[PDB]
């Protein structure tokens, strides 16, 4: 309903945590667990490959059915370009049903 | 000059004419032409097989370079449509250089 694909079997879902790491434990025993700990974290890259499939338009639609694309014109900052402070968004929203595919 | 491509040995130009259909000949003999004929046409299909070679765009220009489309909107005569009686027209010129090819 959000849009999109659906699976019975669906990608996995990817968690992980930091290695705890025990802080000074006391000299002497104690019954309890430990609390104390080393505030850390990490980095590192991520990769990811995704395969795609795709049927292109075959139609003899023989007026020029429409495209998207950036507007044509002159404007300040253009778009999904990096404002002068590297922030970059996007300007507005797309879809896909554009080609005039006959019903 | 006139844009386009040029050869030093260009597809050969097609030349043709309706059979000489000489009319009714003088019944005895005479020194000069004939110069009677019979008003007579053809027609036929033409065919034109022509093969293309294409370069296409392998730029990782990150933003969405412009392309060329129908306007989107709601027009009274379509594009390149047929007007109600059939004598089709072309609403614009299109160019070539629209892929924002890196200089």
């Amino acid at each position: 309903l959000m849009g999109g694909f659906g699976l019975k079997h669906p990608p996995p879902q990817i968690l992980i945590k930091n290695t705890p790491v025990p802080a000074d434990p006391p000299t002497t025993f104690n019954q309890s667990k430990l609390n104390s700990f080393i505030t850390q974290y990490s980095t590192g890259q991520v990769s990811v490959e995704i395969e795609w499939e795709l049927q292109k338009e075959n139609s003899k639609r023989w007026n020029p059915e429409i495209q998207y694309t950036s507007n044509y014109y002159k404007s300040t900052s253009v778009d999904f370009a990096v404002n002068t402070e590297g922030v970059y968004s996007e300007p507005r929203p797309i879809g896909t049903r554009y080609l005039t595919r006959n019903l």
